[PDB]
C-alpha cells in the first residue's frame, strides 16, 4: 500500500493532497493517508522520524508535502514524481 505524509483539511489545508489521491484511485491501487500534523503545534515527530530514515540517512532542508512511500517501503515522491512510479 502507498503511504502519504501530508495534510487533510481538519488540521491543515491541502489542494494537491486531494488531486493525488485521485491519481491512485484512477490506477486502482491500495493506499492510505496519514496526517503528519496531529497537533496544530508541531508535526508528529514519530511518523516524521521514521520518514527521515525511510528516505536514506541524511536531512531534508525544505521537504514539501505530501510525501508518499511505496508499499514495499520506498520514497516515491509527490504527484509528478509519483506519476513516474505509475507511468
Amino acid at each position: 500500500m502507498f503511504k502519504v505524509y501530508g495534510y487533510d483539511s481538519n488540521i491543515h489545508k491541502c489542494v494537491y493532497c486531494d488531486n493525488a489521491k485521485r491519481l491512485l484511485t484512477v490506477k486502482k491501487q491500495p493506499f492510505e493517508f496519514i496526517n503528519i500534523m496531529p497537533e496544530k503545534g508541531v508535526f508528529d515527530d514519530e511518523k516524521i522520524a521514521e520518514l527521515l530514515t525511510k528516505l536514506g540517512r541524511d536531512t531534508q532542508i525544505g521537504l514539501t508535502m505530501p510525501q508518499v512511500f511505496a508499499p514495499d517501503g520506498s520514497h516515491i515522491g509527490g504527484f509528478d514524481q509519483l506519476r513516474e512510479y505509475f507511468k
